[PDB]
């Protein structure tokens, strides 16, 4: 239909209004003293939550332009959350501060491209400063500490994360499930982990997790793109008779094919979910063969000759359980014989020995690593199902935070790491006046999270900010206890990775929006 | 239904407002320092882009008259894109400048036809002056240079374009695909390319490319029009059972058959692409025989006697991959035996020997050229799939720019070539005062692109324009570094063909536009 | 009546709109190619003028806040005019530029007081740099040159100013007159001048000059305030019988007395002008005795004993002609005997000999100087009354410019002196970022006059500004001839004093205005 176009500073102020609305809605909940926010369920009582991620997905304004601004800020914040596992609120607050200041400066006839360049310089300097200020978390003791801190100060979950961490090594895979007994159970079972996302969000059987958990699902290996529904109709009938969930790994899925699969899942006849083919080319085929070895399945490739129509239940693989995250996959306890898997590992090891190319050697090494390391299994243990659910969620978020900390490090939490890098970078200068102004905008905008936390605590924001900036190291302001001191000592910690990613994505979206004039928009009807 | 008509200068100002909206929307993104622009999306986050083609595609105004003005300018800009491969933003900016000045002069009580004649004289003089200012790009070194600078200064892609260029000669065919390994692969396989477009846009399986990529498709050769789908039923059943893509080269395809094939493609049971049969008469039949030789198919003609109902899978040809551009096609690695192709080449060579007409001789010579030259195949090589996609896009645009440069030449980029032509043609005079005023309008409107680029950079436009006009040769203003110098030395180059086509099409649409009075359109409801 | 206020940035934008209206109205007429502007006349035809003073006189806006902004700028510009004699348009343009930029910066959350301090520092540096760039005008040849160019390039009037300047010395007094013959006349008579303005603007018998010219008036010397009109009744009757004008010098004039004299001028039975008594205390009494000596009058003081009621026509002084400027007075050819004046000069000379205080010695020396030097009178000579009036106006503005140049100096005109100062002060830095931004605002605002002059000429402003900044010395851009070169050589000159005063007053009003929040005003009814 027709499209109203608004360009100039009117577009900028409308977009700023949208970002202001979304940023207020999110920043209210920031901090340990974060205030509650009430959503609206279509039916029944409204839900009340302090979670920035849950509230953020709800807001989308009425008038279209500010809706666009809010939507893209929300999308970048969600990208930040997916990258690390937290920091949606921090990213949104940083984006709001940077954008308010930057658009205020742009309204003063200042070169927006220079503002973007200065902000980029400031944020990269802040990122390397954070890396300098990072504290290693390789030792198991700090791993237990961060696990405890993430899960609302519970030592048992941090301990469990520590033993699983030891079991599956530094870059291991850890999955969480429900255990029958009150005691927590840990064991390692051979299983896969590759980074691919579901074809459609509608496959999500558990929307509150955003994942597809299947119990004893058959698996179909395909090196070919599924084009016609007739190709996998016989296996669809076979699995429907079997009355079990299905998993489809294929080179590609066409639009009509995935539409038909979505319709079938809505029918509920078969609990089938599909995911893209990982790997690439020959590497893709080799690791598909690895999956077949693991699950006892068989790869169906056009080049070899067989077709999906000639698919039997025996030809398919199987596993005890699988989970399809947003951009991750997990296979647990493949049926395939361990001796065959060890033989495949030996074959790939010989390939490593004869490997001459460096990147192919890296691919083979990580392939054998994921093939032999397996998948850690953590089973939550308590008395009541309410504590099952809440402790499972706590274990989930603690595991995310702990792996993020292990990957990069851990800095002082509560938003004071940003304050520290800002104070460290007080003399950073750009190539000219405009870049310098952008640098100063970024520097004074990185103070927004601590100021908002203090404001939620009810104390004076600027006083606490000045007191923190006066100190050096990791000295900061405990929001919960309202006492000063070394944040690491009192346990308030955030992974270096989450803060770095949140700041980087906030700066990226800020620079990407500061330099926009035109907006095409559907007519308000 | 009823149609509101508006004529006189009120129609002209309506048209000017529409063109102003579209031109602002597009020109905001012009130049290396081009400002971003956010676009519509009915669902999810809005997309952010600096490519003016998408912005133009996503523009249409609420008011009907503004909409018609914007739409005709957009159509001419799209024609400019199709001609060369770039320069939509430049064409739109030139059109906006010429339209503003010319409509202003027409409102100043001046003969519009004389303005059009003066603009045409000025633009043809500019075109020949630009051809004089062109720099040849025949040598492989300049080919590598243009390929490198086109793809954001990547030497590897320009190099690869250079080797493919050497492989398939001056007027060879270049195609891009995805390579399994990190190394780039190049090889020549007998193929084809003829200038024909898809019957409808709906065949586009990949809208972001505007093409129809099919893997291992069967081809049906037909010298007749597709009047009834009954003839298409047996082959459709055969290809549905085969479960492979289909291609249809026919003399014509009626609208009802087009609707049937559109419905079939939307169903997804069978994917099929149709395209007009090029050549003409006897030449058309001869090149269809060539296609049959290459693909191992058979030509089905009413005159010979066989009908499309009596068509088997063996009768159809086959190839490893095909792509249907907007107005072009490509066939890669025809199954047909190379000895048969060589025999056909020898037959057409004898036809060349006995050829008497110069035109028939040229047709036969280009026929043997396109038959024996084959098709170059370039496979992108890297690790990640994300970089597969981005480097494939870079290779595509670099190939387009490189072939455009080879066809005609390469001039100073950054919009300074138009400034140089303007300075060279400062004394061009028409037959009378009105033609002279039109000439001056065109001359001062050719400065719009550089002025807009400088304005996007934040510097003073007119100062830079005057400084550039002062110099001679290719001296100008580097936008990225903000340093004066020579564009040839600084690697900021644009093909002569794209600039010439953009300027010519802007002049053509401006001449058409100025000489309009009446605007018939449907009532606003 | 009730009053409404408005504070914050809304007040600033209201003031910005008002000053924008006034600045547009004034700046249109700037430069030699200044565009005309029509005025309003309640009766008869409108008057078309290029003089910015006249245009600014009638400007007052509908909205109260815009009216305040316009009135503040207009009052400061009028102060600039009174200080030097020209440069109202330059002051208004500078104020508009500085205010636009400063309020734009203040909207960016920037400390207004630091902006004021930075602007003050920048303008002080500019003033001292301008003094450094000043060219002396002491020699008679340069005096003739400035007089010639001031009066639209008429050598005769500049010559006449030169001879008068020689007659009455460097700090002499010169007064215009209408000479009967076509030949220009010059004479030296015993006169007087002191810096005092009329009590009421209503005394102005010639509003287009803003002065009070009286022929053969009877001066009355008084050392007392005119509390009651009864004291003025006998002298008023005497002068009514005499049927001649009169002058009144008194210690002070009360509101009732001046209201009564305004009534008596509206009746105009007596031609009366009253001016505040100059001098101070004993110095005032001594110089009033000097006035009595010059005019043959007598000082009437309460302390001595005589009263204003016991005043005869003989007691009053007399002179051939007097003129009361806005803030100055002139008395020409006092009737008093020259021998008595010489004796008084000698007496004050022996007072100088015994004068031990430095400032008292200065007062006595300037007193004898103004007593002995007298007033020179230049009489314009032509054939027609119309050319008499226009040449009289030319003599007025020419001698104003000449005395301004003699006082301080002469710099390059056409607004290029400010450009040169700006280029010289490109590296001036403040104490912090805010003061630096204010400094840059002032520096880029000093380019406004030349830019507006070029824009009125129809050429490109910024190109000319850049070309001028590139040069050094006095190399500017001739607006009239549109040729570059040295302003001094081509006689486009402005006094250093007028440029300095205009810039200083523009900076002062800009500082007073940027730091304004509250606007208390009467309600719009």
């Amino acid at each position: 239909a027709a499209k109203d176009v608004k360009f100039g500073n009117d577009a900028r102020v409308k977009m700023l209004r949208g970002v202001n609305v979304l940023a207020d809605a999110v920043k209210v909940t920031l901090g340990p003293k974060g205030r509650n926010v009430v959503l609206d369920k279509s039916f029944g009582a409204p839900t009340i939550t302090k979670d920035g991620v849950s509230v953020a997905r709800e807001i989308e304004l009425e008038d279209k332009f500010e809706n666009m601004g809010a939507q893209m800020v929300k999308e970048v914040a969600s990208k930040a959350n997916d990258a690390a596992g937290d920091g949606t609120t921090t990213a949104t607050v940083l984006a709001q501060a940077i954008i308010t200041e930057g658009l205020k400066a742009v309204a003063a006839g200042m070169n927006p491209m220079d503002l973007k360049r200065g902000i980029d310089k400031a944020v990269t300097a802040a990122v390397e400063e954070l890396k300098a200020l990072s504290v290693p978390c390789s030792d198991s003791k700090a791993i237990a500490q961060v696990g405890t801190i993430s899960a609302n100060s519970d030592e048992t979950v941090g301990k469990l994360i520590a033993e699983a961490m030891d079991k599956v090594g530094k870059e291991g895979v850890i999955t969480v499930e429900d255990g029958t007994g009150l005691q927590d159970e840990l064991d390692v079972v051979e299983g896969m982990q590759f980074d691919r996302g579901y074809l459609s969000p509608y496959f999500i059987n558990k929307p509150e997790t955003g994942a597809v958990e299947l119990e004893s699902p058959f698996i179909l290996l395909a090196d070919k793109k599924i084009s016609n529904i007739r190709e996998m109709l016989p296996v669809l009938e076979a699995v429907a008779k079997a009355g079990k969930p299905l998993l489809i790994i294929a080179e590609d899925v066409e639009g009509e094919a995935l539409a038909t699969l979505v319709v079938n899942t809505m029918r509920g006849i078969v609990k089938v979910a599909a995911v893209k083919a990982p790997g690439f080319g020959d590497r893709r085929k080799a690791m598909l063969q690895d999956i077949a070895t693991l699950t006892g399945g068989t790869v169906i490739s056009e080049e070899i000759g067989m077709e999906l129509e000639k698919a039997t239940l025996e030809d398919l693989g199987q596993a005890k359980r699988v989970v399809i995250n947003k951009d991750t996959t997990t296979i647990i306890d493949g049926v395939g014989e361990e001796a065959a898997i060890q033989g495949r590992v030996a074959q790939i090891r010989q390939q490593i020995e004869e490997a001459t190319s460096d990147y192919d050697r890296e691919k083979l090494q990580e392939r054998v690593a994921k093939l032999a390391g397996g998948v850690a299994v953590i089973k939550v243990g308590a008395a009541t199902e309410v504590e099952m659910k809440e402790k499972k969620a706590r274990v989930e978020d603690a595991l995310h935070a702990t792996r993020a900390a292990v990957e990069e490090g851990v800095v002082a939490g509560g938003g004071v790491a940003l304050i520290r890098v800002a104070s460290k970078l007080a003399d950073l200068r750009g190539q000219n006046e405009d870049q310098n102004v952008g640098i100063k905008v970024a520097l004074r905008a990185m103070e927004a999270p601590l100021r908002q936390i203090v404001l939620n605590c009810g104390e004076e924001p600027s006083v606490v900010a000045n007191t923190v900036k006066g100190g050096d190291g990791n000295y900061g302001y405990n929001a919960a206890t309202e006492e000063y001191g070394n944040m690491i000592d009192m346990g308030i910690l955030d992974p270096t990775k989450v803060t770095r990613s949140a700041l980087q994505y906030a700066a990226s979206v800020a620079g990407l929006m500061i330099t926009t004039e035109c907006m095409v928009t559907d007519l308000p009807k």
